[PDB]
């Protein structure tokens, strides 16, 4: 009988330095990181955490971005004191990107891991810069990159709910998960902002400054061109939410990595229909 964690961890430091201009060696952040278990699973050794966390991180040809948050995510996860594991899911293949269903294949599948009750999910290239932004869920879904700097350290209008989040797993169940539909870049995080306004909910958030994100700068990636019909379906969410989502969801897995500081899902998620 280890006893509950205490309900706000005594570890966190709040503010932090983050910076993308040096070279990352998993191998080392492993080192530095020897509490983190094979596909990046941890718990404290020392009291039982209520946050059982699955890490969900939509995934292609990004590798650079994800050491860099591997290296900085996983120290701030531990202080949390959360019982968690990181799914990396990765889209097979060279067809439009799919970023809400790739989601949804990560709840789906970490569940089968682990009895996960909190889901969150991250874009890989968003950084917290203080560790008392909590990555666990609340009682109403949690939007957790609330100030990032590409946005003037401020949301970019109050209903945005893009870049991190986390909902618990009754909240995703909820909303029938994500859309199946959005392929190419914009509008699937509206549609689950949506989702949660049609089920009664309304959005969490910690304040700018312990919200305050960094967005890693890149170029625009081929193959997740904006979506031209992004417009209507969000126009449309209240009616294609019932029969799009988790109840219309299919997926091959090509193949899970377990590598030591995260699960790799190898996943075939198709073209539109
Ligand atoms: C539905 C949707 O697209 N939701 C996403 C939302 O989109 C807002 C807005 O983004 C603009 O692109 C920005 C981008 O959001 C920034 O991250 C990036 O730094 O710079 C881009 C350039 O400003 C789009 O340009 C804009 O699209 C335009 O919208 C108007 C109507 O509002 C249309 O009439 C017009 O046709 C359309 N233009 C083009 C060229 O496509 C619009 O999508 O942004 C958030 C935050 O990034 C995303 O999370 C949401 O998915
Ligand atoms: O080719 C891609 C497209 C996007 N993503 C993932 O999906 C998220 C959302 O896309 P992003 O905001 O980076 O698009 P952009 O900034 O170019 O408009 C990213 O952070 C990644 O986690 C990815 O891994 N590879
Ligand atoms: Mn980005």
């Amino acid at each position: 009988s280890l006893p509950a964690c205490p309900e706000e961890s005594p570890l966190l430091v709040g503010p932090m330095l983050i910076e993308f201009n040096m070279p990352v060696d998993l191998e080392l952040v492993a080192k530095q990181n020897p509490n983190v278990k094979m596909g990046g699973r941890y718990a404290p050794r020392d009291c039982v955490s209520p946050h059982k966390v699955a890490i969900i991180i939509p995934f292609r040809n990004r590798q650079e971005h994800l050491k860099y948050w591997l290296y900085y995510l996983h120290p701030v996860l531990q202080r949390q004191q959360l019982d968690y594991g990181i799914y990396v899911i990765n889209q097979a293949g060279d067809t439009i990107f799919n970023r809400a269903k790739l989601l949804n294949v990560g709840f789906q599948e970490a569940l089968k891991d682990y009895d996960y009750t909190c889901f969150v999910f991250s874009d890989v290239d968003l950084i917290p810069m203080n560790d008392h932004n909590a990555y666990r869920c609340f009682s109403q879904p949690r939007h957790i990159s609330v100030a990032m700097d590409k946005f003037g350290f401020s949301l970019p209008y109050v209903q945005y709910f893009g870049g991190v989040s986390a909902l618990s797993k009754q909240q995703f169940l909820t909303i029938n998960g994500f859309p199946n539909n959005y392929w190419g870049w914009g509008g699937e995080d509206d549609d689950i902002f949506n989702r949660l306004v049609f089920r009664g909910m309304s959005i969490s958030r910690p304040n700018a400054v312990v919200g305050t994100t960094r967005h890693i700068r890149h170029s625009r990636d081929k193959k997740n061109e904006p979506n031209p019909q992004r417009f209507d379906r969000i126009a449309h969410t209240k009616e294609t939410m019932l029969s799009d989502g988790l109840n219309s969801l299919t997926y091959q897995v090509l193949d899970v990595q377990r590598y030591p500081l995260y699960t790799q899902i190898t996943v075939d998620i198709g073209t539109p229909s």
